[PDB]
């Protein structure tokens, strides 16, 4: 297996730019081993500098639900960049991806374009505390909502993955209203309320969780969430920037039939460019500038390429049969590589819903962060390595949930498996 | 002048977003309130949805220095997607800007690319109190640097430009480590200090302000800004995300020669697409997950169609007589209007440095956002809405620079001095 071009185009990144990459989740610094510098990428798949192909399982963590280089994308925006990139001046486009979000997601009543989930969760930090009039948020251990100071506090993600401590450059101050409970744990959320009456603004949480491995929340913690904010005057804020237009149309919200009063959205919705977004309640949402007293400014938000990819990636998750074709092949690859586990003598849990998984090396079951923590992090820094020479490509860390696509074909699931097959057979 | 298609537009999107815009300075409400919406751009112009063609001054807010749609840069792109357009791993393109930016700015010896200008202060800011420890940081007044919490107080557009004060869903304890001294105020700053010892992480300012109007630095300001810094053992960090690439290919700290240990940088690196960077001094930006504790992290970071872009904007300006060029067309536009403001009988100050230009209707001199506010706005809305049907479109702001770009021709320049002098000829 042969990484000499991917080894001399990273040594040389590490002296230009901070541990070589753009984000600290592409080092492979838990996983054993230097990063593949990609060099394209199509449908499930996607070829490194030195020739190797990989069907992908990271999707490029998250947009490529329809696929890599989806030629009905890419021939959209080839007629959409004549027009120009960039207007710094309002757009019809805005007005029709604008118009299919509200559509798409149950709680969006009005919504304000952004460029990227960062920034669609700090907007939101501050929309939250604007409307209640309360400082202080609950956010849950694991979870991850962008790099807002005041979401850097028990983050999953890269923090987890790296082992990284809370923040460094955030002040106590601001820090201090960021109040923390394990996931899945109503008791301990119910605590927090009663204990700072009158001062939490909201909560807001993945939904199902993808930055601390792939957790599904317990019976009745969504609806029982709904129920104790309801009951303060706080807001149920669902950060669905990696599960929106994934787990369904509508995201988690939809499928599993709880409204919150404001979602954010990412990834998906920018169909390979940056893109993010909130939105939910108009009464919420009329705070915003220039309609309310909320100041929030971007310079390239809602422009033309950004909406143009967004809408043609709507408009394809919108054909029938989309979600069952997810779920029916993630099933097949969740199951398979559980039995596989278990017929090769290896401890593991996992699970998926819709076209979004997760696999631990751990008995299980998993249902917080703590719970997570405790997969065997060498095992599966062996296993990666292996699934990597045998040219499937997976996360470089336990703690991210994995993604499919509508270009993953049966073929593509079953000789993930036969790989999975031949490397757990060492180990 | 007929509007009716902008309208009915804008009117349709007050429903679906707060205000009807992604952005608040695009509502036109300090200058009327009737945007009008965007078809097309290309070169040195715009169209309409109703068919009326302008001579662009707002050039998207600085990303279009080159033109809109510019030739090469849409070619470049369209060859690009083929390969798509996000990978989610290293690219080789992401080491040829990197070393581009490296190359053209002083301060600047490793860098990390974000999604858009906001990004780079969010993690600016927190990389200056990490690198310190300390949490006090000194912004000025006029400025802005991204709708962040920390930072809303007394900011920059539409801050300064419909005069929204300070917060905005950020808390008295987040906007508390932020102090604020009046723009070109040395003794203030000293004083500061002086008040505050050993608590000042550093100093952050745009090395010349476009966001409260066009102002430049007095005589020994950045000098002296500089040598206070560094007697405490403070930061200077200056945010060119619209100065980089425009005054110069090094920006303001290559054309005045002073320089900061870190800068932010956006807008025109990422040549009409949503990108942006921060860089500095080695031994602080090696505090940046993953080669640091510090958190930031991004999943369109250093994509591949953002690079191409950037690398293709670099490439078109490091050509010669660029900056040669834009100088020369703006001096002639800045002191035409001038001019034409002074025969017509209207008190009227400005400027210019390369492509970047300032007018104020007060006769100044402008030091400062509060002489910035001596502006008689009322008519500043006349004139803007008669250069408008005159085929000119300007920021629709007192407190926004113009912006010029390589494909104004000398001729373009003589008809928006007519149109000026058309206009000025009323008020
Ligand atoms: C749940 C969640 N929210 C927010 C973010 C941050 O979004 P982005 O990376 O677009 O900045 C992420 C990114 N992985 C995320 O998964
Ligand atoms: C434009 C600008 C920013 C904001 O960048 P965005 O890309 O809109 O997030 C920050 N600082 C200065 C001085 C700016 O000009």
């Amino acid at each position: 297996f042969k990484t000499i071009k991917s080894d001399e185009i990273f040594a040389a990144a590490q002296k230009l730019m901070p541990g070589g990459v753009s984000s600290p989740v592409r080092a492979f610094k838990s996983v054993g081993g230097q990063p593949i510098v990609f060099d394209r990428v199509k449908d499930a798949y996607a070829w490194d500098v030195d020739g190797n192909r990989y069907i992908d399982y990271v999707g490029t963590w998250g947009p490529a639900i329809c696929g890599h280089a989806h030629p009905e994308v890419i021939e959209a925006l080839k007629v959409a960049m004549e027009k120009g990139t960039s207007f710094g001046a309002p757009c019809a486009l805005e007005n029709v991806l604008a118009e299919m979000v509200n559509d798409a997601v149950p709680s969006i009543e009005m919504v304000r374009f952004v460029n990227s989930g960062t920034e669609a969760c700090m907007a939101v930090l501050r929309l939250m505390r604007a409307y209640t009039g309360r400082d202080k948020i609950i956010k849950f251990e694991g979870c991850y909502h962008g790099h807002a100071d005041m979401f850097l506090v028990k983050a999953g993600s890269g923090v987890a993955t790296l082992g990284l401590p809370s923040s460094p450059g955030v002040p106590k101050k601001t820090t201090a209203n960021t109040l923390t409970t394990p996931y899945n744990d109503l008791e301990a959320v119910k605590a927090l309320f009663a204990e700072n009456p009158g001062e939490i603004a909201g909560v807001i949480l993945e939904p199902i969780v993808g930055n601390s491995g792939f957790i599904v929340p317990d019976a009745g913690f969504l609806e029982g969430l709904r129920e104790i904010t309801l009951e303060h005057d706080a807001l149920l804020v669902f950060d669905e920037v990696m599960t929106g237009f994934r787990i369904a149309y509508g995201g988690v919200q939809e499928k599993f039939g709880v409204t919150p009063d404001l979602t954010t959205l990412g990834k998906i919705i920018g169909g390979g460019l940056p893109v993010g977004a909130y939105g939910g309640k108009r009464e919420i949402m009329q705070l915003v500038a220039p309609a309310g007293p909320m100041y929030q400014a971007g310079t390239l938000s809602g422009n033309p390429l950004a909406m143009t990819a967004g809408i043609k990636t709507l408009e394809l998750l919108r054909q029938p049969g989309t979600y069952e074709y997810l779920d029916q092949i993630t099933k097949r690859l969740s199951d398979g590589l559980l039995a596989i586990a278990q017929e090769t003598g290896h401890a593991a849990c996992g699970g998926q819903v819709s076209g979004m998984f997760g696999f631990f090396f751990t008995e299980g079951p998993v249902h917080n962060y703590e719970d997570a923590k405790k997969s065997d992090l060498q095992k599966f820094s062996r296993f990666h390595r292996g699934m990597l020479e045998q040219g499937i490509y997976l996360a470089p860390s336990q703690f991210e949930a994995g993604f499919t696509s509508l270009a993953h074909t049966e073929e593509d699931i079953d000789a993930t498996l036969a790989a999975a097959r031949t490397v757990m057979s060492a180990l």
